[PDB]
């Protein structure tokens, strides 16, 4: 029962956007258009923008979930390695084992699916400020190079728009690499 990563703009014209931050060594995180891939540092702000043509009704919710990009690992639940799971980095909201967190939103909700056992993080959809997009600050809490976790396996992040009853309103996804030097890693992967 692998989660769907099928792009779906829906009735509200939903798509994702990212800062055009470039690849200087100083960048905290940077998105590659060519690769549809976000490069970011562990536990650092990772802005992700929601763009809609029409405002979804309040009660709309925004869910993030990670899956493995390769089919051979797709049925395996992306979670934190034992080290980071036992790590003393709680924010008091997120479960220890969850890879993805939302920073700066006290209304954040976390889910361990009772059936799939997959982890996800969800927030109320808010329209853009009086701004053309809604920004959510995500934090990835394990490295792509973590021993015992992602284990250098590539992951996808799936962002889903859903109504208050859980019904699908839209979906987009991007690949994610959590690394020490996003700028350098992005530039290196785009070399070829
Ligand atoms: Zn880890």
């Amino acid at each position: 029962s692998v989660p769907s990563q099928k792009t779906y703009q829906g009735s509200y014209g939903f798509r994702l956007g990212f800062l055009h931050s470039g690849t200087a060594k100083s960048v905290t995180c940077t998105y590659s258009p060519a690769l549809n891939k976000m490069f970011c540092q562990l536990a650092k702000t990772c802005p992700v923008q929601l763009w809609v043509d029409s405002t979804p009704p309040p009660g709309t919710r925004v869910r993030a979930m990670a899956i493995y990009k390769q089919s051979q690992h797709m049925t395996e639940v992306v979670r934190r390695c034992p080290h980071h799971e036992r790590c003393s980095d709680s924010d008091g909201l997120a479960p220890p084992q969850h890879l993805i967190r939302v920073e700066g939103n006290l209304r954040v909700e976390y889910l361990d699916d009772r059936n799939t056992f997959r982890h996800s993080v969800v927030v109320p959809y808010e329209p853009p400020e009086v701004s053309d997009c809604t920004t959510i600050h995500y934090n990835y809490m394990c490295n792509s190079s973590c021993m015992g976790g992602m284990n250098r396996r590539p992951i996808l992040t799936i962002i889903t728009l859903e109504d208050s009853s859980g019904n699908l309103l839209g979906r987009n996804s991007f690949e994610v690499r959590v690394c020490a030097c996003p700028g350098r890693d992005r530039r290196t992967e785009e070399e070829n």
